């Protein structure tokens, strides 16, 4: 069941986080922040540049120091950090759930069931790892002794975007962390709010100064003044394609920090003939519209095998009628409001462009409501692979459905695309399952499901949709640097 | 194609071999080898006892002690010898083949193509591990520099059976030599020719003195002195499961050294209606027929649903009537002897049992031929859960075929045994495919085919089908023994 | 700081503890316990034997099933309820110190400050790795798709001894839950208590019934009925050698079950001229006399370069006359009662071993008190490598100290020895650690320290002190048995 | 002992390398290579640019397409291919060294003795992994089976330097290999020679066309033509850290392609009064002068404590001046040329900015010879950290001597660099050794030696001496790409 918040909201935290102390702005300015779904501000927030980035650079450098404590405690009260602000997470969960659909624009129930959860989730899977990152020793040939230490990586900058504050600030502070790492996190400058009020709970789980700093601001500013930072060894970054070769090229420019990138997708599904159809139809419909189409592995390209592509067709748009738009707070709303006016722009242009270039509209198409970024849910049916709303992630409600007939032509049009997220196969055949999934350009192949997430699992991209994996123990790797070191002997013995 | 031996095959290795040198049997007592297919003396072979054994624990230890050659050449180098070896086994296959045909009763055509490949990529594959043993780095709690050092165990005793000599003597010295150990090898009383060979090309291939001792003789004399031997650190065995009852026993009583066992099996396959039919009756006749069924893994059970029940047994009987009999030396012949007297009496008495006990008798039944030691290769249909040829390991070429309807319940059936070596499942379904293999007891199961075996995968049984793994990744664990080094330091730093 | 007890400790779990359920005896039989410091009767428990054991098996049996609650539970869940365990013995942690010291004549200082803190620690790391225990996908040669398993065994017996028995109980309960088995438990009839109480608590945590099961009782009794049980799937013991091997013997016998063992050690110290003297002396003393010497990793034979003999030998004796014995109950009191009538007789004998022997007694010698089974801290001079104080581990405060002058020597003799549980190597020199280190053959060598014990390493014997190891990594592949699945495809792709 | 080529060495292969067949330029254009030590034209080359790469990157995909033989072929055979190609490189070993030493003005004894001998480890280490590249199956959350592919990248574009040029080619290829991508490799302007010839070799072991493309050219067309092309999946890269930071602006800007560099460094020794203080001389001296200086590690930055510096600066000088100059293939020689002038020029410039700025000059400062690109070896004594030569990689035998006496402030200065490549510590005490390689900012550290790079460790850089590891286990995580199969299934068990 659904609990709420059965007082309202109250918003505390507004200032930059730096040494677990609250901060304004060097410049004195401050920002506003709106909830989507109605189109008001709902307060201001201190406004970070590049002078408030350097602060909080050279408090992560200090905690990162030989001999800090964040530097010499055990491994294993790194972990118990870690649990202990997932702890405060579930507390706060009622709150945090509040805060972020209403800042987000998203749905409650998604917010509380899913976001929150799987926050809580992940910060106890990181939790575990800790005093789990382990080197080696290694037969070196020679009379050496040869071991590796990871150790972490140093000052880490991390800039999150607006469509999952919190699931994107966790991923990130939770292997950095957990590893060993300090950080200098960037939330969207349209969702701030979610973050500042978890460094509040890291300050009282007890981590270290300096080991977690937030500052909240814009990309241009105060994100770029992270990308060119001489001092940050590592950037991470979940958004935009072109921000993505933005931020590489400022770390190439300025003192070759590591990068790794998560930048959405344009991510097939193949549904063949003998697939369970009404399984294949809800796992591609929620795959595409979950939280309004604001997700990078949306199911945007949808091949269907021709003997079943009308009925296919025919059930996903009976599906997508079923929807009822609103503010994502009111119990039974499940389409919320699109995050700013750049998105809904977006999406609209791209719906229009399915139109003009010979798309067949099947249902939605057009806005909705008085106030509020909303957006109709919206179904095309024969897309073919040169339009815009093939080619280019929508990020907003709208399903293409395409057919095939020639299972190995499919596989090269879904591997058409410089994105390589995810895929999904539906089948029940044992072989095409594994052939076609190995054969997939894409970082996570769903088969007969769509959209399942974990902490367990390793998450990233093939090609332009990103470099690097989050998460699994192979996400670990990124956060954490290989030292050899080799001694001289007077004999080894194996 | 198929090459052969141009000339007749001269046996020259017949004495226990002891820090590389060829030694008499301290009784001065040999003992007679034969070919399985004319009960025919080869040769004479010098008879190892606990004396002997003595001798050649004596030179391992030595060969493993600090400072030796062996333990303290690179570990890259180890490979190098193993990689050598590989390559002389290679050079010297044609003479091998024929050697393991004839003393092993093996049809020469897979001797050559599959056991002597089989022992030339094993060895590949562990040669490559050599150097790749590592152990770890560990951030314990408090001011401590924790490693672990991956060692050899030490002096290591491999009991090794007749039905598969040469791959048997690879898949132990492999793993084993490659960790750095020293071994004490006991080849079958049946077959020791293809072992001595081999050590010949040992010497060869240039490894230290000492570490690989082969004392070919009996099991209650040789093997029992390995078994209780106050100075091995370790045997590993592969045969009965009553004599790894009589090794354990032996090994407590002693020194509790460590013990690895793969004791047979009756391991079952599962045929779902929806099977590829041919590939399900194939796969299952090879299982079960594979080297006169002198398999470990051989498919003794062969559950199939009703439905496609008659058709199965009708083609499984036309594929097991198209066998030829004979001397597995010429070209053509399709089914060898079985290795001796006693195991042709057991499978007789079997064979008996399944007749009194009520099971159809499809073909065969009787022994064929003048000499030699074979079997007409037997089909039973309407075999029941209590009946001894469903029961027992037969280890003769005897198949049985039993139907099912319930799936709950014929998995139930297959998992009601002690064995648990292994397992078949013939399905389309993907569901079925993964739910099935989960739900078996068993250490391989296998999914649309049978009897796949590999360097790269781990082997070995549930229950008393045996302890422990061999080969791939997980099987090199078995012969290390983990030490773990922890140094006081003034201030540790993650 | 010591918090206390502030109410009297009442004892109220005495039962068997089966399918989260407390039952009497079959035989209706109970049993005494007794406090050792004052050789007082604290109250009765259930006496369980075989009809007993064969109850709390088949419950076990049943937890495990296919489809069952702690089968199909997400492996994150599992850590969960193991870390919900750690939260209540932690929140108990002051009866169960209290009850340890009570029933165990344990130093209610360590209980409180280490036993229990190791126990809760131990139990998180476990809890850390549920989820991340991994098989692996797997480049078969041939088109086929290879993964492993790491499934849980199944049914584990763990057989628990009365020197640590909260820690043992986590150690081993610890590992074989995170990894998905299920239990049966048999603590040491003089130490049942804090394990009674711990069930109490695995109760609350939620852990479905049947996953851990508690039959207090004797050894040849309860003890034998699990080594010898048709339907355990795995054994692990730690105690005396004598016992593992009637346990490896009895495992062999029925069901070749698996079997791991722990047998405490003889383990050396070797102290180089160049070492920090007193830094030396004082972790020496501390690794014989802890817990009045009735540790597993004892230090009981102490090698010191006779440059630094005399100095050595004079420093030890005056720490050692700073004790004061009582019960380890009262503030202040420093060492406690060993266990029973049996360890105190063996003790005294040993002690009078090394008199007759020719031992040079430095202080202590002999029995102290009015009640309860004290044993002076003794300290021995001269001693020889013959005698019984320097072969047989005495589990007694009985310190003995050798003289050594060539390095090569004293490595051999610190090798002469069938146990091989731990070392430690004191020296400033890196190229004397390493190499001292690596050619020790011990299963934990410390360096510059002793007795340091975390649980993110892995811990066990070589040679006679036991097989296998037990917590960090690598003792996770103990509680797990690894399944090969090998799947026909069409065609593979790297 | 040392063997010699005994016919003078002809030059065969001179042209483009793609798809196993010699192509010339698109243009026609060649360009000359020359002997450093005599600045005579020794051949021209084809020269490779854009259109070249084009045609080279096609088949390099061609070769990866799904299906194809390098995708299908078992792994194993992957490694039966490298470890062929090692054997033949062993053959031509005589050849290859000497067209080294002749090409790139490398003594030959040790072009013989160390790059050839560390190509042909270096690939059978490669060999060895190949099929033990492995991804995982995970316990994620819900009902789902989830494993994990480590597949090859794909087209991975190779640029080379001119100072290891066989080694930098194998370490680059050997990785890329063993896990199954596809290569275009652009060695040095300067060397393209041996690169030529074992493209000779790559042909005459098997490999499938495509596999292994070579393209000779120049760093501006052809390196560039890679950075930027839009169907290479991923660069590697060793050499100036200029055009590393020009390939990583390159590769964001076109299709976002991993990118991994090695960049060189100014590695610092520290030297503590308690050092063997002739070892630390002797591996510091040979640390800077390998190759005249031209070494990535080179240990350009020597601390050493007051108590030892002018004993230490004199032994230095002492080996400095032993040192016979002349044609790196005449017996006896001990100092070859640098590689061209570009670098010679560097060299010279940077040793005057150390005698204006104050160095103290002990010896050498100036060129020599008639021809060739010589320079003295040159030491300099009271270092300070403000100047050129203790900041600038010089590549240039040029030796830099500091003092310290703050252990403290010693590591700050040797941190106190954007580099970050190596290290080394010269020390006798354990606690010393290990608490200042964990405080080093450095990729590997030596304790005690200088220089040993070996085929199992890792080897990368720190800050900007570049990112990612290369060889070790870890390294081959560079050339995976992981996918996550998440498969919908009924019902889970552990
Ligand atoms: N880390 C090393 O081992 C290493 C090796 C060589 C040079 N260096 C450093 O670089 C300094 C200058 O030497 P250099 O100019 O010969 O090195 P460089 O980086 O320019 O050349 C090395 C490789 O990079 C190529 N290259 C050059 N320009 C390129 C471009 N725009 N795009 C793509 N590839 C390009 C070159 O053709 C060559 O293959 C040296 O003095 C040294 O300090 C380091
Ligand atoms: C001062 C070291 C010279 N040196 C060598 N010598 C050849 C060599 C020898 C052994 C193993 C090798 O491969 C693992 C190998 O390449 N290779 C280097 C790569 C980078 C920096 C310096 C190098
Ligand atoms: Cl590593
Ligand atoms: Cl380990
Ligand atoms: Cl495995
Ligand atoms: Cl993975
Ligand atoms: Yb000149």
């Amino acid at each position: 069941d659904l609990p709420v918040l059965l007082t309202d909201l109250k918003i505390q935290y507004t200032k930059i986080f730096i040494n677990n102390e609250w901060h304004d702005s060097v410049s004195g300015k401050k920002f506003p922040v709106f909830n989507p779904a109605t189109e008001e501000e709902l307060c201001q927030v201190e406004e970070g540049d590049k002078e408030d980035v350097d602060k909080a650079v050279k408090a992560a450098r200090q905690a990162f120091q030989i001999g800090s404590p964040w530097r010499t405690m055990d491994a294993s009260e790194r972990g118990r950090l870690l649990y202990k602000l997932a702890d405060l997470i579930e507390r706060d969960r009622l709150l945090l759930a509040t805060m972020e659909s209403m800042n987000g624009g998203k749905l409650y129930s998604n917010a509380y069931l899913s976001d929150l959860a799987g926050c809580i989730k992940t910060l106890r899977y990181c939790a575990g790892w800790a005093d789990k990152i382990q080197g080696r020793t290694i037969p070196i040939d020679g009379n050496f002794f040869t071991y590796t230490r990871h150790e972490p990586i140093g000052v880490c900058g991390q800039i999150i975007p607006w469509n999952f504050p919190l699931v994107m600030l966790i991923w990130k502070i939770g292997p950095a962390l957990s590893c060993g790492n300090t950080v200098v996190v960037k939330p969207a400058e349209q969702t701030p709010l979610t973050a500042l009020h978890v460094a509040s709970l890291i300050k009282e789980a007890g981590f270290p100064p300096g080991v977690v700093n937030i500052v909240p601001g814009y990309g241009p500013t105060a994100g770029a003044a992270i990308s060119s930072h001489m001092d940050i060894d590592k950037v991470a970054f979940t958004g935009s394609t072109e921000v993505g070769k933005l931020i590489k090229e400022a770390a190439g420019k300025s003192n070759l920090k590591r990068v790794t990138l998560e930048l959405g997708g344009k991510s097939p599904c193949i549904v063949l003939a003998d697939a369970d159809l009404d399984n294949a139809v809800e796992f591609a419909h929620h795959g595409v519209f979950y939280h309004q189409g604001q997700c990078c592995i949306a199911a945007s390209r949808i091949f269907v095998e021709e003997s079943i592509y009308d009925e296919f067709v025919r059930r996903s748009v009976e599906r997508a009628k079923k929807y009822i738009l609103g503010n994502p707070l009111t119990p039974g709303v499940t389409q919320g409001p699109q995050i700013d006016k750049e998105q809904y722009d977006k999406i609209l242009d791209l719906i229009e462009s399915g139109k003009k270039e010979g798309a067949k509209l099947e249902c939605g198409g057009g806005p909705w409501g008085n106030k509020g970024y909303f957006v109709q849910p919206t179904v095309f049916s024969n897309v073919t692979d040169e339009m815009r709303i093939a080619k280019e992630e929508i990020f907003g409600p709208v399903q293409q459905i395409m057919k095939f007939k020639s299972l190995d032509d499919v596989i090269k049009r879904a591997n058409n695309t410089f994105y390589g997220l995810s895929a999904g196969v539906f089948t029940k055949d044992i072989d095409k399952a594994i052939t076609i999934s190995s054969a997939l350009q894409a970082g996570t192949v769903w088969v007969n499901c769509y959209g399942v997430v974990s902490a367990q699992c390793p998450f990233g991209g093939f090609k332009m949709s990103g470099n690097g994996r989050e998460l699994g123990e192979y996400g670990f790797h990124e956060y954490t640097e290989v030292k050899t070191v080799t001694v001289k002997i007077s004999q080894k013995n194996s």
